[PDB]
């Protein structure tokens, strides 16, 4: 008697057990969903992480920059879930921006090749995934992507913030296409979560950037009327599952904020 | 086994069986919630409507313009749900603007007495209800109000649109207060519901379409916010409008 | 040649020489505008303040809560500027919220009578002024009101923030009406300025706690603003209002221009 | 006694006399500004402007053009002189990403070229020119409101969403020099590509789509909207280049007849 009982859902973006996608996958399985997972590059290592999930799930290779991976995705998912079965949900939890465009490097010093790679992986791929998977989605279906509120500029995030602005626009266009299939498309704008890259910047991977991210995180918990725990991805995973469910059936091309309400408060 | 199993929820705003609050109340009961209902003025007529709901629920009088009704509300709800029990949810589905400020009357011809009454009932009362009920709410609780996107001006809705702009601001302040109790506060901005060119353009803009004769998708959205499935969302607006507000043409 | 050469502009909201309206009036006169000023209640005291402006201007009584003052306004302005002459600009620089709705008093403790008075003066009156003055405005005309960004909640401002949310909505409806006359309607959302009430809260009038939270708000504003923010200087705000009163933003209406050092565009 | 008397302003984006940049350049010269123009033929068009102005080559995708830009501008305005204004009126999206081609059928090479020219180049131009800008300076870019999706504009709308974000970051950098950075979000203007789509170049369906958008725009705008007249847009850019909006940065000013503030 789970929120997602009998739903077939594809979850991309698991790299470590701290990944937001790991928590999305875990909560979805606790709620009765049958998953199909996608991983990038380090598949053997990712399989060791996904073995820690409460239930078994097939793991498929997917590099969103690889046109052949995208062209074969629907076929490979259909083989994993059985012929005549379609997906009810798709989770895009993919993002990347090279250090030249996200970190200590000045905003003006990011070369376009790095910015373009970042936008391809972080924004364009939301449309690529929808193009590949909409033909194998059921009506009442739901596509969810991960966002970080880019309405205002902030230190260090730089070109990743620009990529999120592009993602929000892409989501609105994806909703127009998804609507033809009776499928919704939405983003979850999360507050800061201590994943691999976030733990590295706070850890000093130098001093100036580390301090900026610390100040940003402290301010977030301060502004949030219900507080914000950057070490806990569960409220974010629950929000994604709410959008994957049948309980937000008239919401599409939109953004749901799972940020403790921090974006609604100035001070 | 439902979405709101064992939750105690107060639902205001039922006047007819077409009221958005009637559909919110119906879906919440289908999902296992134990309700307390509030009504305005025509209580005998409202009790006949609430008798049509799938389960029994106590009906309490509440005129949001009446300070005595507000002062006694928590006490009356506690008596209805039993001593030692608190609310998990509150639904504000109240709105009114006299014809002088909402309809065919020119925007400039609405007298302030009418605008003030409309704002009192439609916006200020969201704070009044939260003030009265937060002392009797459990942590993890949820306050939901009804909204109509007022970010852009439109024909006829005139001063009611102004009242919705005020409501959205009130909601952000209510969230600051509610947070102290571990309670969330959010609005559901719905598309038009039958409770003409403006309403036709909605279904055309909406990527998943819009059915103005069906309040169920709106009621389901309210129930999602009343549940434990949006635990990090507060002082916010969820749009149950078929996605029309995200599309220009 | 001034930015507003030969323009006839009504400016409301002067109470002290620190009032944003005083600085709007001063810059407009420096730029060649012919003004008509409106004041509330203490008119003799306001006349002593307006005598400090670079040029003479008739001062008319206007209580926005007084229906008779609104009904006679157009007639009184016409008498001041001469028959056959119309206004090119209108500046609404009026705001009020009692201490029960704006200050140290809890958000839930503001009674509706106080909130209603505050909304009447701060939001509804923008429509009242437009209704009274649009029949005596020239095409190409401009109505400007003062705003404080209410998109997010903040400490102390409380019901004044709610009144500003209502004002922004009113402005969008006023633009629909003004458009029929070839007149624009816009708001200038300013950063914090040390006017009468602002000087009082910073000074400790509302206590230690309120003084500290307004100080923190002001420091954060100058920090966030990429070009900084000087709360002691109303001139950048006055210049922005004059830009909207000019012919240089001719396709902007029902809108908000931010004169806040760019603070609202930055998170940290 | 013009709005921009004695100001030295760089204007990019002139291709035809219908280009928004042509009208920005014309109004700025009428208002006393001394211009430096950049083009990507164009000299024959710029000869139609009221005053003479040096024309410099600038392909924003060309790293050598960007690296030498400040030096070439300094040579044109004289040593010891700096710019007071910069106008970015550059945009491009191949037909695969903007037009009749389905949103999902745009290849990344085309989208990436479009984003490079339309969004990233706003940061490139600021990087190259901020070292040669005076305090009180102003950088202005052209935008088309991308807050909501719309037919045909597709990936160009995505590029504009990216541009709005870029502008907010450019403002942080510009602030260090006492320089403002803002965008003007204009309503539809009948420039080269816009005249082609309305004319039927992309077919019957696309032509009808853009005609409906234009009609709706004029209808919603409380003061109306004339798509054949770029002058209100050029005036707005000049207002931002002036000293009259000195506390506005990382922002968007809408020169759209107020259409974006009205639903119907
Ligand atoms: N961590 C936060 O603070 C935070 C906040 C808000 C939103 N988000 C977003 O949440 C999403 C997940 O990030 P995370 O924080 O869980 O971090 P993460 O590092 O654990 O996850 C990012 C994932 O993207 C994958 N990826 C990168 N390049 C790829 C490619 N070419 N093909 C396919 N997948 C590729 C990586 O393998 C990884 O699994 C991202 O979109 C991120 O922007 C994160
Ligand atoms: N109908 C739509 O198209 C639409 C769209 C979006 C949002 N909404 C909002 O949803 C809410 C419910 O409206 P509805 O469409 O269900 O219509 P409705 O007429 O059925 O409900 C409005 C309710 O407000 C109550 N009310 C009025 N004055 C009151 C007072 N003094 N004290 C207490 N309650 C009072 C009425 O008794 C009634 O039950 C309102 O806030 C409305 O603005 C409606
Ligand atoms: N000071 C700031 O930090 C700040 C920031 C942003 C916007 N604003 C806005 O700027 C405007 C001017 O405020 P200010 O800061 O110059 O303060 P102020 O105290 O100098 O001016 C407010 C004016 O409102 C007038 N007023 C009040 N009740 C009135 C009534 N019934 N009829 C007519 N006039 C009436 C007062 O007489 C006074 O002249 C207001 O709308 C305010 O909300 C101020
Ligand atoms: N309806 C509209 O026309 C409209 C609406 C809003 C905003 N805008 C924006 O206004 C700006 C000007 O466009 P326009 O409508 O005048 O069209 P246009 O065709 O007249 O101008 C576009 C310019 O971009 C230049 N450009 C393209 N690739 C370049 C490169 N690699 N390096 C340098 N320059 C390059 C072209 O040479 C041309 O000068 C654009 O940013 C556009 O997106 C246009
Ligand atoms: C003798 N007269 C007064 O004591 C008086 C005048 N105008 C007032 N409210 C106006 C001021 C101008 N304005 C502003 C001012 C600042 C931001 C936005 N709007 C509109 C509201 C006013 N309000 C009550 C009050 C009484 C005493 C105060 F110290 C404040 O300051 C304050 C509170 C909260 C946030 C910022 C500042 C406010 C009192
Ligand atoms: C010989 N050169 C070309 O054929 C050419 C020039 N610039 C172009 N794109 C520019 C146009 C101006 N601009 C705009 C225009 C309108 C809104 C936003 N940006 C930036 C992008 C361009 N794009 C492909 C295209 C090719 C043919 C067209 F009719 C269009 O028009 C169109 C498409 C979709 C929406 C509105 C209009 C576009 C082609």
């Amino acid at each position: 008697t789970g929120l997602l009982d009998g739903k077939r859902i594809l979850v991309s973006g698991i790299i470590t057990d701290s990944s937001i996608a790991f928590h999305i996958a875990r909560v979805a399985q606790e709620q009765g969903a049958q998953l199909v997972l996608t991983g990038f590059d380090r598949l053997r290592l990712i399989q060791r992480i996904t073995d820690r999930l409460p239930a078994k799930a097939p793991l498929l290779e997917l590099d969103v920059q690889n046109e052949e991976h995208l062209a074969s995705l629907a076929g490979r998912v259909t083989e994993a879930i059985g012929a005549g079965n379609k997906l009810d949900g798709v989770v895009h939890s993919i993002g990347f921006m090279p250090q030249t465009g996200m970190g200590i490097n000045p905003f003006f010093d990011a070369p376009y090749a790095d910015v373009s790679k970042g936008i391809h992986i972080s924004a364009y791929s939301y449309a690529s995934m929808a193009k590949a998977l909409l033909p194998i989605m059921n009506p009442g279906g739901s596509i969810v992507g991960m966002d970080f509120d880019p309405s205002r500029a902030m230190p260090a995030y730089n070109w990743m913030t620009v990529a999120k602005s592009a993602l929000e626009s892409v989501n609105r266009f994806v909703a127009r296409e998804a609507g033809k299939y009776g499928v919704r498309s939405n983003l979850v704008a999360a507050g800061p979560i201590r994943t691999l890259a976030m733990s590295a910047i706070v850890g000093g991977a130098g001093e100036e950037a580390g301090a900026q991210i610390q100040l940003l995180e402290e301010g977030w918990d301060q502004r949030a009327p219900i507080g914000w725990n950057m070490k806990d991805a569960t409220p974010v995973a629950k929000t994604v599952c709410a959008l994957l469910s049948d309980w937000l059936p008239a919401t599409t091309g939109d953004i749901i904020y799972a940020d403790g309400g921090a974006h609604t408060q100035l001070l």
